[PDB]
This record gives structure tokens, sequence and C-alpha cells, in this order.
């Protein structure tokens, strides 16, 4: 079926291959899941991801086109978005300000709010899952990869397990405590910090040491580079990177923050060349692991 209706080409970003639907000619992105030796637990996980990806239709989340079960393999076929990773586009721009970073985080927070309204916690918000719709200027930021996503019942929090990328892990996950939606907003804080200065709030070559920093919530806003960053941006990072998840800002409240919703008057329009140059180094460091 899928082997008669599509043609598969190169691996994108399970394997994820760019494909073309033969009858229409349009391009897609197929997540190819080998299901021959799958434990019962993992069949439920894959059913769940498919179900999550069908449920979530939003301007800023990559859309599922189809879900195709075959012998040995399952295919989740998504719309192809062709603008690449957000962070790789930012380093290529002539102008980059807080206003631009506010615009990105706004779109990301709209994606996260929608997941959270639908009962979905992504659990692996990181740069590689933030894609641009196209190479056109002002292309939407789109959230990808719900591989690690879970379904929650309302605001019911629980220990769902370790999942996610070290630098973006929340304190409550690292303390092996009950968590839920707030872990996504922590990750969004970490992304926002990198979006403003081009390096992470938490870093250590030793990861046990990194996890201690995160559990402590020990970041700061060093001079000189944070000296020019508006206090309203720093305020928002502080509300997202709050260690107590009950006190942490929600996606709904974060979108009502003035730096996000009154960007044209609150966020700095000043070019931040040093950010762009740190991002370049950041991007280089990550594509080496
Ligand atoms: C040009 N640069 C790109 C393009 C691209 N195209 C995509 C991917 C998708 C859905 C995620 C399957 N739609 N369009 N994906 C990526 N990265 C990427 C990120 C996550 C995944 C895994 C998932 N889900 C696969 C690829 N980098």
């Amino acid at each position: 079926s899928m082997t008669d209706e599509y043609q598969l080409y190169e691996d994108i970003g399970s394997v994820v291959r760019r494909c073309v639907k033969l009858c229409t000619g349009h391009e897609y992105a197929a997540k190819i899941i080998n299901t021959k030796k799958l434990s019962a637990r993992d069949h439920q996980k894959l059913e769940r991801e498919a179900r999550i990806c069908r449920l979530l239709k939003h301007s800023n989340i990559v859309r599922l086109h189809d879900s195709i079960s075959e012998e040995g393999f399952h295919y989740l076929v998504f719309d192809l978005v062709t603008g690449g990773e957000l962070f790789e586009d930012i380093v290529a721009r002539e102008y980059y300000s807080e206003a631009d970073a506010s615009h990105c985080i706004q779109q990301i927070l709209e994606a996260v709010l929608h997941c959270h309204q639908m009962g979905v916690v992504h659990r692996d918000l990181k740069p590689e899952n933030l894609l641009l719709a196209s190479k056109c200027k002002g292309a939407a930021v789109k959230l990808a990869d719900f591989g690690l996503a879970i379904e929650v019942q309302g605001d019911q929090q629980a220990w769902f397990g370790f999942a996610g990328t070290p630098g973006y892990l929340s304190p409550e996950v690292l303390r092996k405590e009950a968590y839920g939606k707030p872990v996504d907003i922590w990750a969004c804080g970490v992304i926002l910090y990198i979006l403003l200065v081009g390096y992470p709030p938490f870093w250590d070559e030793d990861q046990h040491k990194l996890y201690q920093q995160i559990k402590a919530g020990a970041y700061d806003f060093p001079s000189p580079e944070w000296d020019t960053v508006t206090p309203e941006a720093k305020n928002l990072i502080n509300q997202m990177l709050t260690i107590n998840p009950a006190k942490r800002i929600t996606a709904h409240e974060a979108l009502k923050h003035p730096w996000v919703c009154q960007r044209s008057t609150v966020a700095s329009m000043m070019h931040r060349q040093e950010t762009v140059e740190c991002l370049k180094k950041f991007n280089a460091r990550r594509k080496l692991k």
C-alpha cells in the first residue's frame, strides 16, 4: 500500500525519510517504525503517538497526513516542512533582536498551550524539534516529534519516567517526582535563554554536575551580554525557570506576558550580533554529538 502509493527518499532531520505521494506528487515526511519485535508496552506507546498526532491540529505543530500499518512496519506520514531548524536559520539572518526571539517563543508557547489543552505533554522540547515551515521570511515555527509525548488527565501529575534531553530536563523529573505539563514550560525557559544569548543556562561536561545545577535552578544573567537584555525578558525566564512547578508560569499566562504579547513596545528591537555568534558555536557543538 504505502510501498505502492509513496516513494521513499533520504532520511530527514525511528528513521524519518522524505517521501513523495505518487498520485498527487506532493512531499511528506514518513516516520518508519519497525514493529516486528515490539513489546506490548511499546505497541501502546506507538498507538498513543499516532493518536496524539491525529488529535493535534494547529498552525505551529507539524500535521499528520496519515497513519499506515503494514507487516513489520508502521508509518506515520507527516506534512513536509522545508525551512529547517529554527536555530540554523537565526544564525543566517542580518537582523536578530529580542523582538524576533519573542516572536519565536510566542509561536512555541501557542503550540505548547494547544498540546496542554488536548491533554498532551511533549516532554522533549529542544531546538532540533523546532522547525521552520519554509525558507520564506516570516515562515511559522512548527513543533515536531511527539515520540516521547504522553497523555495526561487534566492537571493530574505522576511519575511517568525519565525522558528528554539532559540540558532541557526539569528539576522535578531529575528528583524522580510526580510531574506533568510544567516540564514543557521549563524546557521553553531554557530555549528562551538560548534564544536571547546563544548559550545554555545549564552546562557541564559532567552531567551529574549539570543535573545538580538544574535541581538547584542555578543560572544567572552574566554581564556584559545580559546588561542590554530587557528586564521584562529576564522576568519571563525567571517565571518559566522556577524550580517549584506549582509556582511555574503556564503557557496561558506566559502568552499574556507583555514581552510576548506587547512585543512591539516591550521587547528590544536592537540587533544582538553576539547572540548570533554564540548560536553558531552552539549549533556547531550540538551537531558534534
Ligand atoms: C530541512 N530540515 C528538516 C526538515 C524536516 N522536515 C519535517 C519533519 C516533519 C515531521 C517530523 C516528522 N515534517 N517535516 N525535519 C527536520 N528534522 C526532524 C525533526 C524530528 C524528526 C523526528 C520526528 N518526528 C525528524 C526530522 N529537519
